[PDB]
């Protein structure tokens, strides 16, 4: 067991191993508080996240277990990994606090799209890396569910990492009105049309790629219905085949109220873009999720000829998510979480 030291940082007691020095507050969601620190064992600048009220309800206890299982599994160059996890508790009986340690991220894709001029070459390399990371995530039957520019961190070398997996339901309030939290979501999840699957992440990659090419949000809706009208004007209204797959009867009735519209010419929307970029956008931004290109298929598209190497695009170890359908008490979720904290082995 390492030695721990205590300090108060913005009304919060932090108790951390001595290896972690120069703690400085960076942020706080409602899931926890984050400090930047210097890790003296590795020489990395790190983010240390202290979870807030990790075991306060069955829903919160299970979310804590879900987040730790997911971060422990992810071992890929284009995905955030877990550097460390610790608790100052010396037994299960006194276990209350969980701390997670990752690489400290500088810029996100939002910073570079807003404030920098991107060549077609830059767009090929950035989208290539998102798809390499998604081939790995999807091979484990994991869905990210929240891909957007603020969840895609990049370093000076142009090396991209996916972070901030969707691990809890968003609040109705967070998805309401003129907000980036909804602009990247597939229409089947935004309007609860049907059981969704990993195809929702490829819709989000199409939206991000379009914004790198134009410098503008593709579907900046003022609310759910405005955003659906923006989407159907580009891709066309649904045919009989997709309407049959909308399990929601009222959602089907509303769609049929709208005047029919054909798919637009994407060469006339993305004026001057590489024709191979236009072709790949037409294969991602398909309204029927069964017909979208997959991450593995997209990696072999001619747009990525400069970067594609089928011997250096790895898949994940199998991932057991049977816990997701299990009904347990708070103390059972807390015991499962304690076992995952004490069994952690750091990367090489
Ligand atoms: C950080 C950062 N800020 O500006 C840049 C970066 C790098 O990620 C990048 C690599 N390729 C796209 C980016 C544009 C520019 N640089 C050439
Ligand atoms: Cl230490
Ligand atoms: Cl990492
Ligand atoms: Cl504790
Ligand atoms: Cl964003
Ligand atoms: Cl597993
Ligand atoms: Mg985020």
């Amino acid at each position: 067991r390492p030695t721990f030291y205590r300090q108060e940082l913005n009304k919060t007691i932090w108790e951390v191993p001595e290896r972690y020095q120069n703690l400085s507050p960076v942020g706080s969601g409602a899931y926890g508080s984050v400090c930047a620190a210097f890790d003296t064992k590795t020489g990395h600048r790190v983010a240390v996240k202290k979870l807030s009220r990790p075991f306060q309800s069955i829903i919160h206890a299970k979310r804590t277990y879900r987040e730790l299982r997911l971060l422990k599994h992810m071992k890929h160059e284009n995905v955030i990994g877990l550097l460390d996890v610790f608790t100052p508790a010396r037994s299960l009986e006194e276990f209350n606090d969980v701390y997670l340690v990752t690489h400290l991220m500088g810029a996100d894709l939002n910073n570079i799209v807003k404030c920098q001029k991107l060549t077609d070459d830059h767009v090929q390399f950035l989208i290539y890396q998102i798809l390499r990371g998604l081939k790995y995530i999807h091979s484990a039957d994991i869905i990210h569910r929240d891909l957007k520019p603020s969840n895609l961190a990049v370093n000076e070398d142009c090396e991209l990492k996916i972070l901030d997996f969707g691990l809890a339901r968003h609040t109705d309030d967070e998805m309401t009105g003129y907000v980036a939290t909804r602009w990247y979501r597939a229409p089947e999840i935004m309007l609860n049309w049907m059981h969704y699957n990993q195809t929702v992440d490829i819709w989000s990659v199409g939206c991000i790629m379009a914004e790198l090419l134009t410098g503008r949000t593709l579907f900046p809706g003022t609310d759910h219905i405005d955003q659906l009208k923006l989407i159907l004007r580009l891709v066309g209204t649904p045919g009989a085949e997709l309407l049959k797959k909308i399990s929601s009867e009222s959602a089907r009735n509303y769609i049929q109220s709208l005047a029919q519209m054909p798919k637009m010419n994407f060469a006339n929307v993305f004026i001057g873009a590489n024709p191979l970029a236009v072709d790949l956008l037409e294969k991602m931004l398909v309204l029927d999720s069964d017909k979208r290109i997959t991450a593995a298929q997209a990696l072999a598209h001619a747009y990525f000829a400069q970067y594609h190497d089928p011997d250096d695009e790895p898949v994940a170890d199998p991932y057991d998510q049977s816990f997701e359908s299990r009904d347990l008490l708070i103390d059972e979720w807390k015991s499962l979480t304690y076992d995952e904290v004490i069994s952690f082995v750091p990367p090489p």
